[PDB]
């Protein structure tokens, strides 16, 4: 069961909206909204949305698999060897948030402080003594952005796997000779950095210039989760505040996707008349150019919605319906909606004054199921950790047991472990979720199970001396 | 009782070094080392020290009071009105870590996200509706470094108070007319920013060009804590690894201070021969120029210890005793000591690859005593917070009670509240301690009560969905 | 007669290489190499070449006209009104080096100090009092790169004209209302900056993603000057040093163009066997990414010349023939050729340690012919200028005569005047030629008329007090 | 005869102000204003002045000699060896504008393109083959500001000489061993960069914290040129526009100096009543902080002229007399004077929108006298250069004669040659004068010999192809 199977299983449920129905439903972890920082819902005046992996949850492993194959085909088409065509996408290998080391050709899982949790070269997992040869203190400086690339997004999933496949292919194929920083074909030296750049370029091309969008849109049932509860949540939000869409996609793609997502023989609830997806938003903005959108942005433009092209000129005046914007900035959205900063909840799949944030983490659906299965393994980890400290206070192969249990726990998630941790150690990714997302969940649909004056309450944080 | 009275009270204790003596002593909060991130002491190869507020704990309120009066006298001497001489330092007003808003002339206490916890203009505490006139969402952007200055250090204590005294003086004196961004004397407009810059300049002058050092050094008994347990801890550290000093002070000041700190009729333990302070360090570095020291540093120089002046030339070769360095960088120290990054524990009073860190927070001695007195007040705060969320889930003047209890709790610390929080809300400062200090305590002497293979163990951190 | 007609007329000449034939030929201005800074040819070890407008001189006005029409068609295709299709390229309007002011929608000709020489909004030439309304001291700051874009290159010729056509169209068409900073279509405001960005984007697209290259290469006789003297000069250079090509074009385009340029029934001289264009270069580098090429560059790659695609890997070793590189940097070229800086003459059409520089200015052929026709007009300008200063030393409508003669002289060049001056005032462009080009000429073929040990001699420069 | 003897000789002349008296006086080079760029004096609305080396011309070699000795004494006082006290300042060695290479300890004279004209290590002049060992193409990159320091100002004269004295001392003294990048005293290595930084620090200290100002002001007759024609020129300027002073000096120093400069028993002309120096300026600004003054500046303050200290507050309103400002910016001056950019002539000794510029070059007085003596030597240089090019066109020891004559010409200026050239090659400094100074002269007093509607006329500049 993929995480998107879990989302699609819950998506097939009709909404029972009775008071205690919604109450007993948000006991179940997969349907809860988790809280890093308290947030009074009653004080939210606008709800903003990204499209991709937020409203439009691409099905897994199919969509990753499509991205992977189109990227492989782009690499072959620009000169990569034919053997690449025999790769097939394996959803059990990649974990989101890995670091690619372009110097050595390794994928690294790290904590917030640069400590290495997992190191793999191709499909070989480096450990202990041999890791320290390339990572002296088992440490990487993540802000050496010229060397290390953080594979942070869900669109980075196929290329996470592809990079491993390639290092493995060049490392094991006898045409090639392995080096520390790349590989030779006869006297021809190819660095892992050049190779990483070709992949990155090929992923960009598939998205901006290749057939990814085209192939998605011809089979939306295969590639995109559809949930009848979407128009219901959005119409409920529009009762209590304004709703907006800000997406990086162009207008034609957004329209095709959004039309599919609202394509039910009904509107908010069954039995009601269907309405156009545009009717659910007070403001629709495409070609947003995030993350630049959140800074200086680009000039505000306006789409001719019959042609999908930009108008010559932009409607100057106040917010009125019918209009679709393009570019601009998040500050321009505030001005148009008449609401600033903490009055705004922005719901998206990516971790980037000051809007409140709801982070959708689609993997959380499967992570939650494994987490509860492993509870014993984690509890033992805590005990060993506690007992180890007891020994040092005043033979001591508790360390090897700690190493063993940590591996076992991790393998249940896939080869690169949990998104959020390796054994008792939190990932870079988990720390950034905690620092940057006020609220997070497997799906934003989970908001539907809470009343709109709900006070989301974070646990009181105490310093070590306060506890 | 000042925090430095607490440190000086514990400093008058001889060291009972029996096994269970040290065990039962580090139950008591004021003598514990607190742990943000686990640290195996057995793996530490070098211990590094800042001098000021670390080895040399300046007595409070006397030292702040000396800084304050010399700074006031500098301002008068450069053209400030005579009424400044009737100011007297009040240790109950300043809390460390306040933000001075140079636009409006307010001191602000803030959380890590920019939310205003406390706003005071002079000695008037702005609240609710009137705060929102200048701080629209009750929010400041701390990284607008041209407007906001964070009064982060213990040397900033007198000027925190001085800035308040000045705004209060100009605001209430009838020679002057108040404006939003400063004040007039007839047609003469003086901004709060100019005024803040004069104070900052005057504090710098007192330290670098005035009589602060001179007045300290003529009365060390009045201004500096002396603790006979210092040579004992340091000699214990030198048994298990290397010890170094890196200070911003010049050689003559360091020598005067360090000689006083080792001035006992004995060495490590009573009954042992006294030794020079220099014998306790494998490496001594002065004129360090922190924080530049931690980056590119400056060229490595060497002090002629009979004159206190730089030698022409620097000893190129390996670490040998007798030598005192000047300038250089933290990377140069690693090279000389033959140990990198996580092998090093650096002990200092200020929050700035990668050395482990022990943060000395002298105020923690008094904060800990108030914390335990207020436990009831905090517990009520938690209950109200929890009960408030219960109401919103489905008249509601729980908010006014929350506002009231928060004030009451805060006033026990002084007018600007606790260093670490305002009621249930953590300060910017507390967050930075948690992010940047592996270990922290009221005093580094607390290390003496733990065995040198101790494993300092942080609580396992769980994400909201893991708990 | 276009400048490229002049180049093509001289290109139809066979080379008479007798000693005094070449001597009497380089008396004639159009065949001379002009010298800003002395250069001993005997000391040059390598000759480097850009392709475009250097080896491959695109015919004018045809090539500009092709660029213009493909750019117009791109704008219409993305939403610009149909009336754009009735524009036709006018080679008499643009002068190279104009500044587009994106705030006001004006083309400006300026001197090196920011002084306005010519201001045109669409096809209306603003003068005197009305210029000072938008340019207070008749001055622009060229390094305000967000506002002002310098239309420096020969590829900028069509868009120089296009920008004028567009401002004129929107200004005179009654669908639209004129504003200071753009224009309205009803309530729709379009800024000149947005409009400039669309043009710039459309020019980029025509070059990188549209049919410009395709249409060039299907009719090379119409679009590119062919000169039988090219292989002769290059073979002469290869006798005395190394020859290299560094171009931004990809391999397939370069090969098509370069094959055409060497397509004669003969090699260096008539009667000799034809050889491949590649045989004339010790080093060939494509996808150079200038100007980044001159700094950090990109990784050095290698082209598979049978497919036109990059090889996986790059030949590590010393320079050997057969190899074609891609990317890299100018420092990598030096390493490969074994010659640095002043040992290298780089021949190109664009003004960008330290290679010597030969600047090809194709317009110089027509500018030289007008210059000599206007000699009287310029001489009068000097006299009026001198006589004006005589009056002020001690009614004075010498200023209006100076204004009149300056206009008359300028109109002989086209509407925006000479590339190098407006009357007695030198352009920004002329100053940059003098500062940055050691040698310059209408064509690099002019090198053929000088012996290869020639000492190019600049006039001794004297300061005003030395003269 | 020093350059300041020449200025003081002309300063002893009374002003004969008859029409043709002033006409025949500005035939003589030493009394002319030279013109790089034309400037209509009739269009100038404000005249701005720096103080130092502009209004206050420090006598040479005395003032350099005072700076030198106080700097030497500062170095000894901070640990430099006693032998430094036996240095004596030699005004024949330094030429302004030399580059100190902190890597190798050489002074370099360079042209605008980085070409080495003169290289000296201590007092040894490196030539030919041995220069190329450290400067591969005889070239330095001046914008490598971490390595190369340009000794641009007249205050840099003593330290130019001092740096040479020191390299010579450490190189020839047998306590020390020479290295490529510094020198050893036993095992102690001292780099030339550290040594350069100590000198630079010591020069700064002498100026800001030592006795330079004090020693100047106690003997103004010895250190500062006094010219009775100063009040006359300034009063003439104030007839036709506004006059302002912007200086980096504080108020007390400025007042002492300016009082001395106006200390005559008369005002503008003999026979007229004396007036205070302040009466000659519409605006007086001290503590200007140039060059920051020309950018963002610092806050505008106001001096209490009875105490010399800053007022608390600044007079907000329009320009009125009596007021003395401090800090601020050049934009603030424009606002106060009601005149922008090209309406302003700024007269100073240093080469730094857009004020017109008059550069005072005190050395020009002696340079002009040598220039005319060497006219033959330069004319031969031109002939050899021309004849050399004639040979290469088609044994050739014209090069050694060119090398010889160039040396001979140069030695007439002092050991480091002319400020403006080495033989036929212009210095970096000469190029910057030509690029940045509209007008220049040995003294600004030269303005007195031109009528105030004079049109300063630059020679028409032609490109090589236009001539």
């Amino acid at each position: 069961t993929s995480w998107s199977d879990r989302l699609q299983n819950a998506a097939d449920m009709p909404a029972n909206m009775d008071k205690h129905a919604l109450k007993k439903y948000r006991r179940e972890a997969y349907h809860r909204v988790f809280v890093n920082r308290s947030l009074a819902m009653e004080k939210i005046k606008c709800f903003g949305f990204n499209m991709d992996y937020t409203l439009a949850v691409y099905k897994s492993p199919e969509y990753e698999s499509l991205g992977f194959e189109l990227t492989v085909e782009r690499l072959v088409s620009i000169g990569y060897p034919q053997e690449l065509l025999s790769f097939a996408y394996d959803s059990t290998f990649p974990t989101r948030g890995l670091v690619f080391d372009t110097l050595y050709g390794n994928l690294l899982k790290v904590d917030a402080y640069g400590n290495l949790l997992v190191c793999a070269h191709g499909f070989n997992f480096i450990r202990g003594p041999e890791t320290r040869e390339q990572y002296p203190n088992k440490f990487i400086q993540r802000d050496d952005t010229e060397r290390f690339y953080i594979l942070n997004t869900l669109f980075n999933l196929p290329e996470t796997y592809l990079l491993a496949c390639l290092v493995d292919f060049f490392t094991n194929c006898p045409r090639y000779t392995s080096c520390e920083t790349g590989f030779k074909d006869g006297d021809l030296f190819m660095s892992y950095r050049s190779m990483f750049q070709d992949v990155r370029d090929a992923v960009d091309w598939v998205h901006y210039k290749g057939s990814l969008k085209e192939k998605t849109v011809e089979n939306l049932e295969k590639y995109v989760v559809k949930d009848g509860k979407l128009p219901l949540l959005l119409s409920r939000m529009k009762e209590v505040g304004k709703v907006f869409l800000a997406t990086n996609s162009d207008y034609k793609y957004t329209d095709k996707i959004m039309t599919y997502l609202f394509d039910f023989p009904h509107g908010p609830k069954p039995g009601s008349s269907h309405r156009p997806w545009q009717s659910y938003f007070d403001l629709i903005l495409v070609d947003a150019r995030k993350p630049l959108f959140f800074g200086e942005g680009t000039v505000l433009r306006q789409v001719d919605t019959k042609t999908g092209k930009l108008k010559i000129g932009t409607y100057t005046g106040p917010l009125q319906h019918g209009i679709v914007y393009s570019g601009g900035s998040s500050d321009t959205i505030c001005d148009l909606l008449g609401a600033k900063g903490k009055d705004i909840l922005y719901i998206g799949d990516h971790i980037f004054q000051g809007w409140r944030t709801f982070l959708v983490i689609p993997e959380l659906a499967q992570e939650l199921h494994v987490w509860t299965d492993k509870s014993s393994l984690f509890e033992e980890l805590q005990s060993l950790d506690i007992f180890l400290a007891e020994l040092y206070k005043h033979i001591s192969s508790i360390q090897r047991r700690i190493k063993k249990v940590t591996h076992d726990m991790d393998m249940c998630y896939g080869m690169m472990g949990s998104l959020f941790r390796s054994g008792s150690r939190q990932t870079l990714f988990a720390s950034q979720v905690m620092r940057y997302a006020d609220l997070y969940a497997a799906s934003f649909i989970n908001l539907l199970y809470y009343p709109f004056s709900y006070l989301f309450r974070a646990a009181h944080v105490l310093m070590p001396h306060e506890s």
